[PDB]
RNA sequence: GGCAACGGUUCGAUCCCGUUGC
């Protein structure tokens, strides 16, 4: 009975995202597990973990929006754009309040971004950071990201704190390093927390220690860790919740499950959709409307 | 299932996802 679902963990600081994933994977004794977007060791926040069948639809989160809380240290520039690196430049913070508003505004809307060499973006088979750590630079191509909202939380001393909502693949890290140059002093990130991923309730987040407490509480009360861990998970189809659902009668789905496109009533004129079966409205996987208007299976649950 | 190339995701994912080849 492999476990399937989504766990909204709150990543501990100074831990790599893969490490958090493995510990969660082991804790739930799940055969398969993947995360839907990384968080740097320094950062903390929401890191969705897809378990079992859920890993199948992880691309949808991977591509959704994320909201962050970040504090930057003005006057200093690091080689990795964050506190976890060596300082390469240190200059006086001398920008006027109005110079700070103009800048914060240049990063609003649709913009192009050249990510840090210290990232997992792939170049010729290797991770960019691999070249970095070896003291090598490679040409990068500006990527198009979207800043939905930028919030000026404050500005005290050498600190500037903001909260931003952005599209997938956004390196707030780079905005700070970029902004640091616009202002004239330099700037690296010292605090980073992902508040949300897509329309996910921060109220469902749980910390690694909290999971470890439930496990402990389980042996103690002599009950299966599952009876406590399982309820913390979101449904496996949640990653595709952003799509229209469609139900098929047991009769129409037996064909669907054999890779056969089928016809139904309330079937969208195009795009992806979640497919469910008769009564319970049980989820059986992702479909897509083809040229003939039928609902063609694309990825199914075993 | 698997193996390989390449890409994705905010950096120490071989491990998760996708394209392609076998």
């Amino acid at each position: 009975m492999d476990i399937n679902g989504v766990l909204l963990l709150d990543k501990p600081q100074g831990m790599s995202s893969n490490d958090a994933l493995q510990k969660v994977k082991r804790i739930y004794n799940a055969n398969r597990a993947g995360h839907t977007g990384a968080l740097n060791p320094l950062a903390t926040g929401m890191l969705p973990i897809c378990l079992g069948e859920a890993t199948k639809f992880s691309q949808y989160l991977l591509d959704s929006d994320k909201r962050y809380r970040v504090i930057a240290r003005l006057g200093q520039r690091t080689d990795t754009s964050d506190a976890d690196g060596q300082i390469v430049e240190e200059r006086p913070v001398t920008f006027s309040a109005e110079q700070l508003a103009a800048a914060l505004d240049t990063f609003r809307g649709d913009i192009e971004q050249i990510p840090s060499m210290y990232s997992a973006l792939k170049y010729q088979g290797k991770k960019l950071y691999e070249y970095a750590r070896q003291g090598i630079e490679v040409p990068r191509e500006a990527r198009p990201i979207t800043v939905y909202e930028l919030l000026f939380i404050r500005h005290e001393g050498n600190e500037l704190e903001l909260e931003i909502h952005c599209s997938k693949g956004t390196y707030i890290r780079t905005i700070i390093d970029d902004l640091g140059e616009k202002l004239g002093c330099g700037a690296h990130v010292i605090y980073l927390r992902r508040l949300a991923v897509s329309k996910y309730p921060v109220e469902r987040m749980v910390t690694l220690e909290h999971l470890r407490e439930l496990v402990e509480q389980a042996e103690q009360q002599d009950i299966p860790a599952a009876e406590l861990l399982d309820p913390l998970l979101m449904p496996m189809d949640s990653p595709a919740s952003d799509y229209p659902v469609v139900n098929l009668p047991l009769t129409s789905s037996v064909y669907f499950k054999n890779g056969n496109p089928v016809r139904t009533s309330g079937a969208p004129l195009e795009g992806l959709v979640r497919v469910t079966e008769g009564e319970n409205g049980k989820f059986i996987g992702m479909g897509e409307i083809d040229d003939e208007g039928r609902v063609a299976p694309r990825r199914l649950v075993v």
